[PDB]
């Protein structure tokens, strides 16, 4: 019943609205999500249920180090959380030919974001892949006026 | 007196504030600009004057077609406009080894954005490089609630 597909530029508004409706502090412009759909969609995925976008994942292969897949946004609509949708987006993304050759997954996860931590660490555990945590982007790096949590870096791999 | 350098993740807040202060509808998250500084900085540039960020350009090499450099954001602080700063950012970006092998520059420019149109078309004219305009992202693609201009696609090249 949930379908997993690539986003397209035409999806940018509905992906933006999905992320907007999470309340995320890390919402990008609509234009950004349009561009992802046209230029990065080999490393992104949408989950849709009965026509509604219910999930999104965006990643890029690092320009300098293309064996690194950096996952920079994952979102599932609240009404559809804790049903395995993010896990299926992540697992599906990695199973495609576009991710052949990825040896590390890297992402940031705030200390309070248990859901995301378990998404990534559960994927690593499933595959018996090591994980480490380093400094990422501390709270103090963010603009004054808008409190943000620390964003430590999760490095998952090597996967081969 | 203006210095042209790569952004770093530590610059993300000041780049965000620069773009915020333009009033652009296409402002991304602070986190986005942090990521650009760590992962895309071979295809970005900052202009700084007496320690203040006064300009920014962000681009990526298209994953599917790395001979295409897509320029997705250019901003100069109002007080420093029409002094050649964007032209120097763009020209400097293309002169680096990181852009060796770029054969096309692609970007979107609204019909009313003469400044940006002249930035790009003036760069093409300087180099006697052809340019074409196609459909890009129309106004109707953007979220209801926030009126956006059409974003036609400019394709500049081949440069070789
Ligand atoms: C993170 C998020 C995408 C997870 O989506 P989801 O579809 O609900 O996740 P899943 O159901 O696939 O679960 C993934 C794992 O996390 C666990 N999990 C999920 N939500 C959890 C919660 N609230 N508490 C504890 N564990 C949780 C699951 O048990 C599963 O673990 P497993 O791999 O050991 O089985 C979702 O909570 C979300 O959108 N959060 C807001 C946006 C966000 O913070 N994104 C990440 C930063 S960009
Ligand atoms: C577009 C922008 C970056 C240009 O920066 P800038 O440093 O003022 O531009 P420059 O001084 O380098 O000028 C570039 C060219 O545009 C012309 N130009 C600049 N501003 C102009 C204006 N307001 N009207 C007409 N021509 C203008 C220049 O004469 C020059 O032309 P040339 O190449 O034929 O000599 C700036 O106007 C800006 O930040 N705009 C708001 C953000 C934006 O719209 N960005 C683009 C979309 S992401």
């Amino acid at each position: 019943e949930v379908v997993y597909r690539r986003p397209e530029a035409r999806d940018g508004t509905r992906v933006w609205e999905l992320i907007r409706d999470t309340g995320s502090l890390d919402l990008n412009s609509p234009y950004c999500y349009m561009l992802l759909g046209d230029y990065f969609n080999d490393t992104c995925m949408i989950a849709e249920h009965e026509g509604d976008i219910v999930g999104f994942i965006s990643a890029f292969r690092s320009p300098r180090n293309p064996e690194t897949l950096f996952v920079w946004q994952v979102a599932v609509a609240s009404s559809h959380r804790r049903q395995g949708i993010a896990k299926a987006m992540l697992t599906g993304l990695m199973n495609q030919k576009a991710c052949h050759g990825v040896r590390f997954i890297e992402t940031t996860v705030s200390p309070s974001n248990m859901a995301s931590r378990r998404l990534f660490l559960g994927y690593a555990e499933e595959k018996s892949i090591p994980s480490t945590v380093t400094v990422g982007y501390g709270a103090e790096m963010f603009p004054d006026g808008t409190t943000h949590e620390d964003e430590p870096l999760f490095v998952i791999g090597p996967f081969f």
